[PDB]
């Protein structure tokens, strides 16, 4: 269960593509470094810009259906090669998000993938 961190895992190439997401999503939401950190490094926890900030994400990787929910094999397909068999075992319990709105069940998705498999989680 400990988070993997190593050269090749989160990819660098994946970290990379985020960085400019990330700082979009950041401005909008108001999300601090340290929510994100603890989220990816730490322990699950409830913070509303988070949530927020987890449905910006997907709306600016572009990985979401028309109404804004994620499109989980849209999601899958983005991300590198390397990660394909990681992230289907970390999302093949987390298929129907629950929640009433998208930054809830944006968060439900996030919560459910750093349960099924926390040493692979990251946000960054
Ligand atoms: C049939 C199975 C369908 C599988 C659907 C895709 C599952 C994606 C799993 C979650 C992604 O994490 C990993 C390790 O792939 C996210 C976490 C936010 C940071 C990130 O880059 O990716
Ligand atoms: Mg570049
Ligand atoms: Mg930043
Ligand atoms: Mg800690």
């Amino acid at each position: 269960v400990t988070p993997r961190r190593d050269a090749e895992y989160p990819p660098p190439e994946l970290l990379e593509a985020l960085k400019p997401l990330h700082d979009i999503c950041a401005k909008k939401t108001g999300v601090t470094d340290e929510a994100i950190i603890e989220f990816s490094d730490g322990k699950i926890h409830e913070d509303e810009k988070l949530k927020c900030y987890m449905n910006c994400l997907f709306h600016e990787a572009k990985v979401v259906d028309d109404n804004g929910d994620v499109h989980l094999e849209k999601l899958h397909d983005s991300l590198p090669n390397s990660m394909h068999d990681i992230a289907m075992h970390m999302g093949k319990r987390c298929l129907y998000p629950e929640g009433e709105n998208l930054c809830e069940k944006a968060f439900w998705l996030h919560k459910c993938w750093k349960q099924a498999d926390p040493k692979h989680y990251f946000l960054v």
